[PDB]
């Protein structure tokens, strides 16, 4: 099928900490990106318009671009850069299957490093492994970190000589993340992408995680692990059966990646709440202001096309 | 069977490397703290005495805590912290086999990263691979890092902002580590851990290593490497056999953790030592005060229980 | 067959990228050092002379030793350091296939890790894979970092307190590079290496990566990866099929890492450019003074033995 979407960027401010708010470059002003979700073989058009004080590209990260490189995305190499206040657009078919992403591809280092330029592309292949057909939620982990000197001032970031001190999955530190709520029985696929600078080691408590897809691509040979390391530009899906009820934490392993400006906890950090366990007055997350879409869980469930989420979303000047 | 055991928390001081003492809240006192060696399948008892002045907990890493989530040691997750002076017991299914670990999670950044507080849990199959069967030593190697800024205080380290300037296995830097000692035909198996919070590339010099488990699972395809990237958390078993007698030197790659406060040699290595090999003159480590027991490859041999080891204990 | 050739060890300096000149100590005066090309079984000879003010030794990484152990080239453990002005002979039977290295064994995290001493070692196995046998193009990548603080000061640099602040593949830094030149059915080999202390996250737009050998060895799971992580030590090796013509730029997709100096773009950057593609007047390397032999592509094709490249030759 051919589907076209409208996207922008915007100049916000998020919430990544508390007490860290952070100027991004939002697409359709948020962090993460909009989800697009579209089936193998489409052909996508998405047309880009710039609201930011500086240029942009987007390069689809994962998408062979055959025959179409001119929308690769990269200034120098098949564009010039989208300057402030044009647009542009891309085409290309989606034959490669799996799990995407989407990012800038212009001054890399500080836009994608931490201001936040990156979102999901989902190719759902015509022939899903059969285990893909057993899951029941779909959940999507997008890790990066950030800099707390160059919050407040584009331009700057992303460099040896900065600190990353905050870090996050969907743009969010514990405890402003949302727990990862499941039933017994549920078949949870987790889709991890190394969006930011970092590296991340992802472990589960309580579950072994099966390795299914490299960058997208279906393993011959599937394997076991309860962490799972992610580096800048892969991703790896996994899938957990759900058949332990309690609640296991379940967060990037770096013992530095759990802190926040110098504070613990803080980080990639969620909880695989069980809907069956009753919950203590003790637990950190009691009465927790939930959020559903959190892992993108409720919009990939909406059928094709490209959804903005707006606990995602960034405010304006 | 039903396997219980006492366990303390003890604030002692390490001798990491030469120059460099630790303060650390070491399990028994000791750092890494003792083996629990236990059999798939065995419901396990671990009473807990907290002889600190912070609170701590045990998380006991790859262990599935079916029925008993209670027990998975995160607080404010799954209890309150064990507060100082307090007790605490878990109890667990060892259904889950394979390398796993323990360690506190209060405060991870600083006790796991600096203060040691980690130890070994290994869950016998009771369908062991075939490879395992063959195997006639095994290794166990826990690679940390530690900040010497925040060596005399708990209670600070552990952040993007400190400096992880020394680097150890089992929490000694080279000199200060053991060698690995072999003969010609033995079968090693050697299990990686990512106890602290860094990356360590494993080489082992003179041989390849089949790498046979990821996190204690077995692969169903097994490697080839002579580098294993280890990262926090993860572990890794790989099987090296014996056949090349020498003297060859095992060891992390990563370029910057070769060395001890800013210089060079430190870090982790050791050397695969082969019996019978003529040592020169100026080998390095001829007449090493030696310890068998460096990897707990002889406490492995003991069966099942909790093991301490008294070169591996710290100074009240 | 007895593959025979002399090797030196030389202070030269090399340009790293604009601005930024660095002294090393290059095998042949060069960076990466020479290109060694050999066929399973070979038996290598390599007479050694340091021709630097400080001790040296070459290890062969992936090089069994069998029954070698003396030429593993480790100082304290395998040998004595080989003293400035002197010279030194390594034998050993290239029986471990596939991608290798070798690089300097003394004070390593400032050699390796800054001063360049590094270069490939590819044995020909006697039984390609299949795919193997349609390579019509095999490329070398060899990663590393560079400490621009250090850049004039042999004796410094290499840990955890100093900055590593440029990147590169084969010792250039962006827009220093060179393309990766194919025409559409090219069949290209790419043999990673992590040769210095950074990790390096590869990524080839335009295409899929299958990686077929980790350390040199065949896998027998191949898998595809548009993002291949190299760690220090570690090799990896991909086949591309180039069936997309474009110009298609691949690189480390580290952040920080395509940076120079904290200027970007920098650092491992290339680009697969195919012939016929017109060539836009903002093209940013359209005027490119070409190398064919930046990843010693060309060497890879002519015989076995010791090869250098004038394009990697530092200034005495
Ligand atoms: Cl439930
Ligand atoms: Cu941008
Ligand atoms: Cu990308
Ligand atoms: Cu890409
Ligand atoms: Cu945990
Ligand atoms: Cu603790
Ligand atoms: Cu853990
Ligand atoms: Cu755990
Ligand atoms: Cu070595
Ligand atoms: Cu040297
Ligand atoms: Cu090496
Ligand atoms: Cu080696
Ligand atoms: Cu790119």
């Amino acid at each position: 099928a051919e589907r076209e979407f409208d996207m922008t960027i915007e100049e916000v401010t998020i919430k990544v900490a508390p007490g860290l708010d952070y100027k991004v470059f939002g697409f359709n002003g948020q962090v993460p990106g909009p989800l697009i979700h579209v089936q193998e073989g489409d052909d996508v058009i998405v047309n880009v318009t710039n609201n930011t004080s500086l240029p942009h590209t987007i390069h689809w990260h994962g998408v062979h671009q055959k025959g179409t490189w001119r929308s690769d995305g990269v200034p120098g190499v098949t564009q010039q850069p989208i300057e402030a206040g044009d647009s542009y657009t891309y085409k290309f078919k989606a034959d490669r299957i799996g799990t995407l992403w989407y990012h800038c591809h212009v001054n890399v280092n500080e836009h994608v490093g931490v201001r936040g330029m990156w979102g999901p592309l989902i190719v759902d292949p015509k022939q899903p492994l059969p285990i893909e057909k057993r899951v029941t939620k779909d959940v999507i982990m997008m890790m990066s970190t950030w800099e707390s000197a160059v919050a407040d001032k584009y331009g700057e970031g992303g460099t040896p000589m900065n600190v990353a001190d905050y870090f996050s999955v969907n743009a969010k530190s514990f405890p402003l993340t949302q727990p990862l709520r499941v039933k017994k029985g549920d078949v949870v696929k987790i889709r991890f992408f190394g969006a930011g600078g970092g590296i991340h080691a992802m472990h589960s408590h309580g579950h072994d995680m099966l390795v299914t897809h490299k960058d997208g691509l279906p393993l011959d040979s599937p394997y076991y692990a309860d962490t799972v390391l992610v580096s800048p530009g892969e991703r790896y899906d996994v899938i957990i059966e759900a058949d332990n009820p309690g609640r296991f934490i379940f967060h990037d392993h770096v013992d530095t990646h759990v802190t926040a400006g110098g504070k613990h906890p803080g980080g990639p950090i969620t909880v695989i709440e069980y809907d069956g366990v009753p919950v203590d007055d003790w637990y950190v997350w009691k009465d927790k202001d939930y959020d559903p879409n959190f892992f993108y869980s409720e919009s990939l469930k909406q059928g094709y096309g490209m959804f903005d989420h707006d606990g995602f979303k960034g405010e304006f000047e």
